[PDB]
């Protein structure tokens, strides 16, 4: 802590991944360009927003401006499709008849609720539509509701017979499709609705990488969404979030079921007391490190910059904090989704996690992860725990990985080595997902098979090389260290060798 | 991995609140809530305000504080901090014709000048600032960032006794806002005329403490401590570091200093916002391994000025804040001018207390203890004594007697678990010692006793019963008492492992 | 550990007086009052009588002279150092008779030679290189034609060739010298003696009316074993701290139940080394030294430590590491047998144990030492035990000379002694058997107060700090302007230490 | 917590040095002395003649070779020379009177430089072969003879005798050992009976040097140049046992494959209680470098005419393990003594019981914590191999070495896993038992055309020798250390395969 030097300059190898919700301030080609560029590695569609064919443009729009950086596959970096799902939630219509649309909410004034579906497209400051059906029973005279992550709140003055009066105790913005927390009180939400089927579906279809499972609160929520995708989308991995007490309390379980944790501190600030959810945090990225699952740090992250070219030191403190807590990721939502200033809010992601890496001491973090990782009988993972630990001791410019599945790269990453760890993929889709590890730097592979394996493996391995000779990880007289197999396919990783760079 | 969400801390909050004082929090009825939600520190900012105002408020704040004097054992000492304005560089007023703000758009041009003539008619084309020696230390291509460093001007044209500039970061400026120069060697005071006058004032008006701004070197605090001369000689002076010097210099500044305010607000704009944390987490340790107080300050929870609710990034902030180990957080405008000033207090009483009952405690201690030199001073070897023996019986306080604070200083420089008590017939002390984690100062009123041991036992007596007036301790719980074998300073050495009566 | 192993330096001298306890065992070599004079001089804290040899008359005579020597220095109570007395009981154990009617005479066995067990009471003060008694009447039940028979530690392998009714018939496996009233041991072999016998009753009888400090409990197998010898004892003996020995498989297996009733531990190295495998006993060694260190109850290494300096006035490389490691082990006590019972160089095997021991003593890291026993000692509600922890803390921190503790009944000093601080525990005691029990406990240095009671209970306390004081610069502990840390309590009684005060010294 | 009813692994790590005498000098003692674990003769030159030694060398030899016929049990026994060295001693008792005579406490002793009473030494004088002792000693000097057990004070210091009166007592013998601590002994370094007796070493082929008296680099510096280009491969370790070589022991270290703590000497040499003190430092500071350090001098001594040791003599052994010390020796114990094979047998339980006492992991953390980030890809390779042997309870690791350099890199980590080193060097083989953990096996099968099937043929080879001593079996994982080409240093390649 007391030898941290702030004159001291970090590298160009960012570790931690930039997960980015792209709507309609992110949405168009020239954009999503200067995205990538910026360093977003992930892009969240959120379907609690839009609809079907909204999304499949925009999904178009994010892989038409990946693909113009195709023809140069040494500077190449392929970027991740995230569909997160609606979930057991409760949302707000249209203002106005617009995805965009707001309305400035005074305190003290009156807002009527309304169940009635002709209203659900002309939401104003005096009437809002909720999807919710059950909502008069559930409520109490006096009870709080919180809308928009717990932005606005609202207390029952009158309750109906399809409708609820209420208060406005505190002003500010309300747009579309906003959520509706009810802390304490029971909702009979089913975990996959028909709508979170489709949506589900639709992912399948559009090629997605990953899913960001909305609210889940036990571990068969989890095999709910993996039957659903069912074996077309098998390697679709699952990420579940956390956004609620019930998922905190069964985090265990649901970590086990699942490929990945999202800690959703939007729904769960309001859900759990906002004094506890950094305990909660900290807790959740503590058990992914040590199960060796991504785990991605989400929302509100650097929110004063949707209207701001600056973050407040506060947020600048959060970003730098999760990467120092062990976050694979770290996600920006309404900052490139609606805001003023997207690409800023992409390029201070990229800056403070670089400072937090290089504050990272990994040698005791290693150690630690090390003597905690239980003894096993498989090769790979023997073979990653020697390459991590080989790398420190001669300070390897890089740890090259071939990889199919990703598995292998996923081993190596999971013991945090200061080393970057290129992973080499003819599949494309193991290429996006690997985005998810901290410290990986996927690279796609596009030259044909060649027709000795031995040659195969040296093709890609000096692939390997040139990228990080171009990318600026190392040079000629560097030593790397390079992770093989003793035959093609998945699941053969068991060679380490220490060599120069060509 | 094992920290628990689903169980709450303890009865007792150990990191220390200070709260700028202003429009918002100046009335004494919102004042003795800021107490009541816990507010130990009242921090008067001198970048705004006249003599007569700050008065006022000194007076507001000893109101508020003195209303609780009646029953001494929940009586709560109120600190009071002076911020001096120190090298400030402020824009002049927009005209009164046009808006309040106007706008400034990416890539138009500004005309920065000095003549004051344009020092009340500030727009879109011509800004004004009160810097007389600009020209001098920036050059083409220099950056000047102006409000809270949200707008960014790089300079185009040098001028004789102007700048022409163009926008780079826009928005919307308003009056009367700060300037930053960063890379520029400022050449403005380290302690101005009216940083003299300021200072002066804050002897006679008998404040505890002072946040000295921009404090570049070790000779700037020794200025500031000859300013405050004998008769403020007692008077703590916090050195704010806030820019890339002070960070450079900063351990002479802290051996200098009484202890450090981690200046964030402007520190974030002299050096990149995204070494901030570095910084931080760096002086914070520093300060711990020293045994001085270290305060984390601004933007802490910034958006709570406009909502009820923080959000999740400044939640985290506070808490991280704690748990790098700083003795005080502090809110600015949360409680200065915002609308929801008490909303902000009770928010980092419960983030604070969360983060303490987060702590390794033991581990903490440890690293301290293993850190810390020998020495033969007998008060030290006491004080590392009482915080092992808490740790051993899980004791529910460290009752520590003393006149000027040094002993419960000592024992707070250990990180205890286990509040510390202290007890006091010094005034300052009691308000001082709010500046170190842990400690929960009682000012003890009855008159001084003929023997000296039936004094002491009086004052233990007086523990006991605040320790189970706040929920401390109770009757079957047991204590360390920390006296001394003689009346008078310097002279603790005496540690006893007591029951409760 | 190896950062600091690599840093140990022999130009480097101890200049801090020995912490650990040296126990001699009294026979023919060291039993008149001269000898023993010079082994208190020499360093000596507790003597120990082995009741397997020698008769009640015999170690009576020996303890008188013991206490003849002690009292010696009892002119001056400053200088004046407690000497404990110690019974070490027979237990259920297989011993032979006299050679030739004397229990000093010796026959040498050679190798191939014929020897026969008698079972021939009329033998029992006549055994021969021909002819051996023992007094297990039960050995021919247990024993077949093939098996081996240990005679004295091992020393002699004995192998059964022709098994009668009450007669054996043996041949000498390997030769050497044979004594009177040896250790017999049959290894797996189910023997079926109790726990505490009809000797044993008489010899801790014996023990309470001669006014012995403690008891080394020979061949404790269980806690019930334990539990017996504290019964027998009873009221009368209550005060005796009873020291179990572990010398056989199943005192390892149930050594936890053991610890748990006893005082304290003796690791039994002699018997030890041929009940279980030779190359065991260094584990049994060091799990039994560290179980006794972390729950604060004493532990003594013992046996073949010097063992040829029985004959030789100088040790061998292997008995020189032997005493060093034992220290670094963690045990508070250091005991010597046939060194001092029989051996031509007592007085060099007592100078010899000093030396290394204080040598070692300057290598132990107290700092880690500390660290692992506090981060390992539970939460307590007993202010004693806190203050206790308070004083080692504050004793590092500000490298004291000493920590002085006022004590009746030990207990405080002995609360400080298991957090194991580098500066010395001056125990300042007007109770002459808490003096004497204090030695079993590594770095209490116990000073007895001869000093009448002042009315004032303060001004009592003050005398006796100032006595310890006294001692401090006497011994050589500190100067004038040292810091010091003492340990009192609040009032009167037993059970109230609950003040630790930083002084200088006057 | 340390368990006995826990039984240790079949494998032994610590190397065993037998000193080679009458009592173990035949074909068919020194077979069985090999059965019993004997890693290393040594060659004790302080005593016999160039024919002597020759035979001594050719009868382990023959003891060795007869197990050459199965290559896959074949155990390499390796051969050290322990020179004279600047040693002062006696000369020997007058035929009359008995054999040794009693030297009584306070008595007068005269010591002398006259030739004519170099064989007829008794309890009022002595002789002794240090011509120029009256010059390095002075009024008051300790004079100590045979293992320390006589100690003579100076009285009167005349031009070439001596006036002693005697301290400790006891009974002398024939060209007894004579120490003279806090002297300046000026006798040389490397004598010209030391240099005759290298040359010999050089040429009887032997594997080791035992330099005796070692005080400084240029010591080890000077046997170095007299082994010269001819035996540049053999390995000198440097025996520490007087108060210059500890003073000294940095350079010396540095200078030397390895170190002896040569503990008889070093007992009389400096004060006996701070010996463990020098012992404990220098396995460290070896530990710390790397290189082989070898405990040695009366571990079991009592075991010359006892079946069993004595009690400080089993933890001594232990604890020289536990210390970290690479080889174990016996001098007496197997050279003269009634039980030469007990002494062998009682080494191998201890040290095999020691072994399973230590937490590897915990002395690999502190291992490779001090250990410099080094350019060296052999280096990283043999800690990762190490590290990966942790994490999938290996049974072995595979090495192949030309030189032994590649198992002496993993050896140095302490693995828990036996390293098995194949090699086609000899030599190698038998130099390997210096480093604790290594079991080397010899291949003699002829080069095999294609390399990578060489390479192959090799560590099948391995597999089948860990098979067969019970290493490992069939189900279970190894790690395979290997190169990118032929020739030292290019150790590279790690692999984690699954027994054949
Ligand atoms: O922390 P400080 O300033 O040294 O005060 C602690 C002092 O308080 C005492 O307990 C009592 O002193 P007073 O009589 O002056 O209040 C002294 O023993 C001790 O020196
Ligand atoms: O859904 C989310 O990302 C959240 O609630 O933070
Ligand atoms: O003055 C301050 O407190 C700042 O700039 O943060
Ligand atoms: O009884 C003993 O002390 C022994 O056997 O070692
Ligand atoms: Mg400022």
């Amino acid at each position: 802590m007391c030898r941290l030097d702030i004159d001291s300059p970090p590298i160009t190898a960012r570790n931690t991944g930039i997960i980015c919700t792209i709507g309609p301030a992110s949405r168009s080609v020239e954009t999503l360009k200067e995205m990538i560029k910026s360093g977003m590695n992930v892009a969240r569609l959120n379907f609690s927003h839009g609809t079907h064919e909204y999304h499949a443009e925009t999904i178009k729009n994010v892989r038409t401006a990946t693909e113009s950086f195709a023809s140069d596959p040494i500077l190449y970096r392929p970027v991740a499709v995230a569909l997160d799902t609606k979930g057991p939630e409760i949302r707000t219509g249209l203002i106005k008849g617009s995805g965009t649309a707001e309305v400035e909410l005074k305190k003290g004034a009156t807002l009527k609720i309304t169940l009635d579906n002709a209203y659900m497209e002309k939401c104003d400051e005096n009437i809002l539509w909720l999807d919710y059906k059950n909502i008069c029973k559930v409520v109490e005279v006096g009870s709080k509701i919180y809308v928009d992550d717990g932005l606005i709140s609202l207390q029952v003055k009158q309750k109906g017979a399809d409708f609820l009066v209420t208060e406005v105790e505190n002003g500010g913005s309300l747009g579309s499709k906003k959520g509706v927390n009810l802390p304490g009180a029971a909702v009979d939400l089913p975990a996959v609705s028909e709508k979170d089927i489709q949506d589900l579906k639709f992912g399948v279809e559009q090629d997605v990488d990953m899913v960001f499972a909305s609210f889940i609160r036990k571990a068969s929520d989890v095999h709910e969404v993996r039957k659903v995708l069912g074996e077309k989308g098998k390697n679709i991995k699952i990420i579940s979030k956390i956004e609620n007490h019930e998922g905190v309390r069964r985090f265990d379980e649901i970590l086990e079921a699942s490929d990945g944790i999202m800690v959703a501190r939007g729904d769960l600030g309001i859900e759990i007391p906002a004094e506890k959810v950094f305990l909660a945090q900290k807790m959740m990225i503590g058990r992914c490190n040590r199960a060796g699952k991504p785990v991605i740090c989400a929302t509100q992250m650097l929110e004063s910059m949707i209207k701001k070219p600056r973050p407040t030191r506060a947020e600048g403190s959060d970003v730098a904090n999760a990467v120092l807590d062990g976050a694979d990721c770290i996600m920006l939502s309404g900052e490139t989704a609606k805001g003023d200033y997207p690409l800023e809010a992409v390029r201070m992601q990229n800056l403070i996690a670089r400072e937090a890496e290089a504050a990272i001491y990994h040698l005791q973090l290693f150690e630690e992860l090390r003597r905690l990782a239980p003894i096993t009988s498989d090769p790979t993972e023997a073979t990653a725990v020697g390459a991590v630990e080989a790398s420190f001791k001669c300070c390897s410019g890089a740890i090259i990985v071939l990889t199919k599945s990703g598995r292998s790269a996923h081993q190596v990453a999971r013991y945090r080595p200061r080393a970057p760890i290129i992973a080499v993929t003819r599949n494309p889709q193991t290429a996006r997902q690997a985005h998810l590890y901290r410290g990986i730097f996927p690279v796609l592979c596009k030259d044909p098979v060649q027709e000795a394996w031995a040659e195969d493996v040296d093709l890609r391995v000096n692939f390997a090389m040139n990228v990080g000779k171009a990318r600026g990880f190392f040079k000629k007289g560097d030593v790397v260290i390079v992770l093989t197999g003793w035959r093609p396919g998945s699941g053969f990783t068991n060679t380490m060798r220490v060599v120069p760079v060509p």
